[PDB]
């Protein structure tokens, strides 16, 4: 029933060979786990493999593909609850739930992620500072544990601890079979967006600490990480909120929940265009418009350590490693998941062309991120060390304890668990 497959994350790196079970039958799944528990490198769940790291692979072990288990069981406009299999992806869920006036409460940059993957990495999106991360919206889940049993976890139940260990747990508490999400009510599929441009890193920080952020539910920025100061850190800021029907152009009010470089570019006229183009108010945009080899590196620095955040950006541009695609956002309050990535503060994504001395430069970045109280993201990472990770996540020991109570025999395991000593 299993097939030896060669697996990588989305980074197409650190490949490993595992036995990939793929069945729409939850019974084959439960019994495949029981077949790992009476024997040795254990088992890990895999979703759509959008995670860049090595969390959804398990060298010389069992990897269980969950995408066949993609039944949407029900959606209820009144309770706002959705009840689906872990294999359902968020694009699928988005499209099924619009007709009910329901919005997926946390959307990441690609909708090709499963619900299991969204929970296990506790993903965040453009609205983190107003909605939190994915785990905040899970009202229940069914977790296939090492003992072959299915446990029904809730956020505030008597199983709260294992619930919040599973959130952001990178699949190391067992297999999420099914969950119940509370959605966000919406009257349209549209955003009303305000656009802003900055000329300096200092301007960017100002804009994000002036209180304007509280007027928008969604907010993120494209961010210059190549130009030398004080042009370094200038940003195209896109902020907004879901539009109501009364704010749509009348052509759309009929169907409000529907879904579907020249010579000047670098001169003063180019700079002018880019400011004009990137500055606006109340622009209505659908989801696509408003959301628009390499080493993907993402960290967050606590809010108060702002000067340290600036320092790291300066180190980056002067490093000779150039990143064009840079997403900046200020996270809001965190949640009670010990291994949850987001904390309030300065979040950034950078894309580094694989190049000489880059591996060693990012190790230094790790040191800086750590020294400054921030952390990396497992959904992005494959190269950091156990010691660095354990120091970045001070509640890791708390988490490991929970994980030990629930999988004493190390039935669930992955490349990452072994690398980061989470096993
Ligand atoms: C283009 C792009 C844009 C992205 N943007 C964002 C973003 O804006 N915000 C953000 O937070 N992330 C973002 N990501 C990362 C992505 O959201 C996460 O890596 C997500 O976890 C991937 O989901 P998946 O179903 O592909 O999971 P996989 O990558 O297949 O698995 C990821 C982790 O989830 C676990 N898992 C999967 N299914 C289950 C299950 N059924 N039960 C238990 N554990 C399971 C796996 O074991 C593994 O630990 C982006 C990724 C890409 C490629
Ligand atoms: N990283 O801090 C980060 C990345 C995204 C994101 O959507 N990235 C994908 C790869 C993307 C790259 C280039 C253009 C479009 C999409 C989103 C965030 C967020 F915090 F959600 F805004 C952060």
């Amino acid at each position: 029933t299993t097939t030896a497959t060669r697996l990588t994350g989305w980074g197409r790196t650190a490949p490993s060979v595992a036995n990939v079970l793929r069945t729409p039958d939850a019974e084959m799944i439960v019994k495949a786990v029981a077949r790992v528990a009476e024997s040795g490198r254990g088992a890990i769940a895999r979703g759509l493999g959008r995670s860049y790291g090595d969390n959804a692979q398990n060298g010389g072990g069992l990897v269980i593909d969950m995408t066949p288990l993609n039944t949407i069981h029900s959606i209820d406009a009144d309770t706002k609850l959705v009840d689906i299999d872990a294999g359902v992806n968020l694009d699928q869920l988005m499209k099924a739930a619009l007709p009910f006036g329901l919005w997926v409460p946390v959307l990441p940059g690609t909708r090709q992620v499963t619900v299991g993957g969204a929970i296990a990495c506790d993903i965040h999106g453009k609205n983190h500072h107003s909605a939190g991360s994915f785990g905040n919206h899970v009202r229940s889940m069914d977790l296939l544990t090492a003992d072959g049993e299915i446990r029904h976890l809730t956020p505030t139940g008597e199983d709260a601890e294992l619930f919040w260990a599973t959130v952001g747990g990178n699949g190391l508490t067992g297999i999420i079979m099914r969950a119940t999400i509370e959605m966000t009510p919406t009257s349209t599929a549209y955003f009303i967006a305000d656009g802003d441009v900055t000329a300096s890193l200092d301007e960017t920080i100002a804009l994000h600490s002036d209180g304007s952020e509280a007027r928008y539910t969604y907010s993120s920025a494209w961010f210059d990480a190549i130009s030398a100061p004080p042009k370094l850190g200038r940003a195209a800021v896109s902020r907004g909120r879901l539009a109501t029907v009364e704010q749509l152009p009348a052509k759309l009010r009929s169907e409000p929940l529907k879904f579907d470089a020249n010579k000047y570019t670098f001169g003063p006229i180019g700079e002018l265009w880019y400011r004009k183009s990137g500055t606006y108010r109340g622009k209505v945009q659908n989801l696509t418009q408003f959301y628009h080899g390499f080493l993907q590196y993402q960290f967050v620095i606590p809010t108060e350590a702002v000067d340290e955040f600036k320092k790291i950006i300066g180190v980056i541009q002067a490093s000779g490693h150039y990143s064009f695609l840079n997403v900046f956002k200020l996270f809001g309050p965190r949640n009670q998941a010990p291994l949850s990535f987001p904390i309030p503060g300065w979040n950034i994504c950078v894309d580094f062309p694989i190049k000489d001395g880059l591996g060693k430069f990012v190790s230094e970045l790790d040191r800086r991120v750590l020294e400054f109280g921030g952390r990396l993201y497992t959904a992005k990472d494959s190269r950091t060390t156990a010691e660095t990770f354990h120091a970045m996540y001070p509640r890791v020991d708390e988490w490991i304890s929970v994980r030990r109570k629930v999988d004493p025999l190390r039935v669930f395991a992955s490349d990452m668990a072994r690398r980061l000593e989470l096993l």
